[PDB]
């Protein structure tokens, strides 16, 4: 299946390429947080999984109460064939009431800009239903790869949710919050 | 199917970041072989799509007159959800009777590498007749996108190879300089 496809690739070409050195890349940035009340980033990173169409250009634009803070320190990879690439994340801080309820890495999943495309291209050959099903799939299949991956390791929280269609009330923000509260 | 999802993602997550500015940083590049026996790069990103099982981790491996030479400058990415990655592409010298004959930008296709994961992973359920099935339909998906994308504009080249099981006189230098010869 096309999910199938996109569960491995994200891992071996992504996850576990930026998975084992994060924790040190997070200890390193959190030498500027040693006052704890001004926030210091989570140990994990949170893939956001949106089950829904389409996939959020700006990150932080999706909830009011996300707001991006600042960059992690870089990683360089120099292996698996690929030779001198960097890698970004991106640190956001949680409101909640006016006030920052939590700090963490996080990003969207970007299998899902694929499954988004294919839905645009008649080419693809892919309905809408279709989209919908493999991203569902993709989220199993993936969650199924990393609870037997070594480089997790707590280390990767993924956050899948999907909204009622006649309703605009779901709170991204509060969603991160539930799984960083635990 | 699983090839389906590998060459819709490699093509939005990769070809279609890194064609468009391609043709320009081989121009910078070039400003340095204005003297054309020194070997300037050729224009195009040359893909290689070993079929049989393994992609080397080191392509100037692969074949002793395939030499690594050096990289082009790098390509900095800040859109589609990415924040700040820096991409490299390496070129090669082809030799051919202890000549230098071509020079050329060339990478492995990386999906490639997924599909001997997954074929080495028992929780993919996946034989090697699949996986050889899917990295064939892998090849021919990706050729039929490309044949339409607007990213390529006479940019991109699949070199889809597949050798004897009972012979190794297969030369990859041979095979690319084939292709460059056109
Ligand atoms: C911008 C973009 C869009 C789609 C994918 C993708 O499907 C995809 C699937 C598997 C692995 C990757 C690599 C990555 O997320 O760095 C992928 O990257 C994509 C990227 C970077
Ligand atoms: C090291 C490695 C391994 C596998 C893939 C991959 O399947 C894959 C599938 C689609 C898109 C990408 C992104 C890329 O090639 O930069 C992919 O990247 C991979 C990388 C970078």
């Amino acid at each position: 299946s096309v999910a199938h496809g996109l569960a491995w690739s994200y891992y071996i070409g992504y996850l576990r390429l930026i998975l084992p050195e994060l924790q040190a890349r997070i200890r390193t940035y959190n030498q500027h947080y040693n006052n704890l009340l001004r926030g210091a980033v989570s140990q994990r990173l949170y893939i956001l999984l949106p089950l829904d169409c389409g996939v959020p250009d700006n990150l932080s634009m999706a909830d009011p109460n996300i707001r991006f803070r600042d960059m992690l320190p870089q990683q360089n990879i120099d292996r698996a064939g690929i030779k001198n690439r960097v890698y970004s994340n991106s640190v956001y801080e949680l409101l909640e009431n006016g006030q920052r309820a939590g700090t963490c890495v996080l990003e969207y999943a970007t299998p899902l800009q694929t499954l988004f495309a294919m839905s645009q291209y008649s080419q693809a050959g892919f309905s809408r239903e279709d989209r919908l099903e493999q991203a569902k799939l993709f989220c199993r299949t993936l969650e199924d790869i990393l609870a037997d991956a070594p480089e997790s390791q707590n280390n990767c929280r993924l956050i899948a949710y999907q909204e009622p269609a006649d309703d605009s009330s779901f709170s991204l923000s509060q969603e991160v919050l539930r799984h960083l509260r635990q």
